[PDB]
Formats: structure tokens, sequence, C-alpha cells
């Protein structure tokens, strides 16, 4: 199960959130949030599943998530 995968980039969800200014589940839809578990490719573009989120603010939030995802690879 990948759920546990998504405890990494929840972390970087909160820290998403004080850029945007609203609330984490708010970035993303609650139904979107579980494909996020279930789907874990490491790249948001490859996920498939981007909308709204696209923009210059994505510039700022997204190649730092590849990032993050590979420190939960553990190497």
């Amino acid at each position: 199960h990948d759920a546990p995968l998504f405890e990494a980039l929840r972390a970087w969800r909160l820290q998403k959130a004080k850029e945007l200014s609203l609330p984490p589940y708010t970035i993303f839809h609650d139904a979107t949030l579980k494909t996020i578990a279930e789907l874990r490719p490491g790249s948001h573009a490859t996920l498939g599943t981007v909308s709204g989120v696209g923009g210059r603010k994505l510039a700022a939030y997204g190649d730092e998530v590849l990032q993050v995802v590979r420190d939960s690879s553990g190497g």
C-alpha cells in the first residue's frame, strides 16, 4: 500500500498551504487526494491528475516535491 507515502507529501502540503494561505485539504480535492496515495510516479505531471494547481505557484511547488519524494525512498 502506498498510502504511507502520502504522509511525506502531506508534510509538503502543510508548507504549501502556508504559501496559499488556505487549508491543506483545500489544496487538493478529497477524491483527488486519495488518487495521489494510490499513484506514486514521483512527478505531479506524470500523476496525470494536475489541475488548478498549474500556474506560477507550480514552479514554486512541484520540482521541490520530487526531491521530497526521493527522500521518502530512503536514498
